[PDB]
C-alpha cells in the first residue's frame, strides 16, 4: 500500500521520464485537475498525463472521421463512375447500331449527336442547369439540318432522371464535406480537463487498474462532443432524402431506364449496399460517446472507486447545460458546425425537391 511502483510502471510505459516520479504517495495540494488528495503524481505528471489523454481522444475522433470519410468517398466514386458509364455505353451502343442500321442523316449528324451527349454530361455535372433551352436548340439545328412530335417526353424523363442521379452524388459529396470540416473542430480546454479527470486521475489517486464508469465516460464525452451531436437531426434528414431519391432509379420512367434509353444487377446492388451503409451511419453523431466508451476506453467514478450515481445526459448542446462532468456554455455554438448544419439543410431541400417536383 501507499507505493508508487505500479503508477511509475504505467507512467514509464507511456514513454515519459522516470526522474519526475515520487517513491511513495505525496500531498495532492498542488493538483489542479484531479481531486486533491494523496497522490503519486506531481503537477508535471498531471500536465503530461492530461496532454496524453487529450491527444488520445483526438486521435480516436480523427480515426472515426477518416473511416466515415473513406466510406462516403467510396460510395460517391462508385455511383459517379457508374452514372458516367451508363451514358457512355449508351453512346457506344448508339455508335455501334445507328450507322449500320440506317441512313446518312445519322452519319452527317454524328457530331451533333456527340454534342448532345456531351451537353447531357455537362447537365449531369451540374455545369448547366437548364436542359430545355439546349434541347430546343438541338432540335433547332437538327431541324435546320433536315424527330417527330415525340419524344418531347424524353426531355422530361431525362430531366427527372439526371437530377436524381446528380442529387444523390451531390448528397454523398456534401455528407463527406460536412464530416471533413467538422472533423477539424478542436476540443475545448474544459473538455480536456474533464477527459484527464476521466482517464488518468484514477492512476493519480491510487487506483491505476480502475476502469472508468460507463455513465461517467458517457457524460464526459457527451459534454465534449455536444456541438458535434447537434448535427444529428439534419444528418438524418439528408440520409433519409438520399435513401428516398434512389426510389426514382426504378421503373420504365426510372433513372436507370432513362439514362439507358437516351438513344431511343449492378445499380440495384450498389443502391442496396448504399442503403446498408447509410442506415449504419445514421446514428453517427450521437453514437460516438457510446462507441468510444465501449471500446477504446467496481469502477472509477472520478472521485474514487465505486458506483457512478448521476444519470446520463441527453444528446446535443443545450442538454449539457446541467452536465456534471463538464461545464458547457450553451449560449456559444460552434459556428463551423452550424454552417455545416445549414449545408445539410440545403442539400436536403435539393433532394426533396428532386424527389417530388421541379
Ligand atoms: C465518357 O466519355 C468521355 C469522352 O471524353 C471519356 O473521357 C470518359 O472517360 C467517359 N466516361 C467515363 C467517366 O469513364
Amino acid at each position: 500500500s501507499r507505493s508508487c511502483g505500479e503508477v511509475r510502471q504505467i507512467y514509464g510505459a507511456k514513454g515519459f521520464s522516470l526522474s519526475d516520479v515520487p517513491q511513495a504517495e505525496i500531498s495532492g495540494e498542488h493538483l489542479r485537475i484531479c481531486p486533491q488528495g494523496y497522490t503519486c503524481c506531481t503537477s508535471e505528471m498531471e500536465e503530461n498525463l492530461a496532454n496524453r489523454s487529450h491527444a488520445e481522444l483526438e486521435t480516436a475522433l480523427r480515426d472515426s472521421s477518416r473511416v466515415l470519410q473513406a466510406m462516403l468517398a467510396t460510395q460517391l466514386r462508385s455511383f459517379d463512375d457508374h452514372f458516367q458509364h451508363l451514358l457512355n455505353d449508351s453512346e457506344r451502343t448508339l455508335q455501334a447500331t445507328f450507322p449500320g442500321a440506317f441512313g446518312e442523316l445519322y452519319t452527317q449528324n454524328a457530331r451533333a449527336f456527340r454534342d448532345l451527349y456531351s451537353e447531357l454530361r455537362l447537365y449531369y455535372r451540374g455545369a448547366n442547369l437548364h436542359l430545355e433551352e439546349t434541347l430546343a436548340e438541338f432540335w433547332a439545328r437538327l431541324l435546320e439540318r433536315l424527330f417527330g412530335e415525340a419524344p418531347r417526353e424524353l426531355r422530361l424523363r431525362a430531366t427527372r432522371a439526371f437530377v436524381a442521379a446528380r442529387s444523390f452524388v451531390q448528397g454523398l459529396g456534401v455528407a463527406s464535406d460536412v464530416v471533413r470540416k467538422v472533423a477539424q473542430v478542436p476540443l475545448g480546454p474544459e473538455c480536456s480537463r474533464a477527459v484527464m479527470k476521466l482517464v488518468y486521475c484514477a492512476h493519480c489517486l491510487g487506483v491505476p487498474g480502475a476502469r472508468p464508469c460507463p455513465d461517467y465516460c458517457r457524460n464526459v464525452l457527451k459534454g465534449c462532443l455536444a456541438n458535434q451531436a447537434d448535427l444529428d437531426a439534419e444528418w438524418r434528414n439528408l440520409l433519409d432524402s438520399m435513401v428516398l431519391i434512389t426510389d426514382k432509379f426504378w421503373g420504365t420512367s426510372g433513372v436507370e431506364s432513362v439514362i439507358g434509353s437516351v438513344h431511343t444487377g449492378t445499380l440495384e446492388k450498389l443502391v442496396s449496399e448504399a442503403k446498408a451503409q447509410l442506415r449504419d451511419v445514421q446514428d453517427f453523431w450521437i453514437s460516438l460517446p457510446g462507441t468510444l466508451c465501449s471500446e477504446k476506453m467496481r469502477c472509477w467514478n472520478g472521485m474514487a472507486r465505486g458506483r457512478y450515481l448521476p444519470e446520463v445526459m441527453g444528446d446535443g448542446l443545450a442538454n449539457q447545460i446541467n452536465n456534471p462532468e463538464v461545464e458547457v456554455d450553451i449560449t456559444k455554438p460552434d459556428m463551423t458546425i452550424r454552417q455545416q448544419i445549414m449545408q445539410l439543410k440545403i442539400m436536403t431541400n435539393r433532394l426533396r425537391s428532386a424527389y417530388n417536383g421541379n
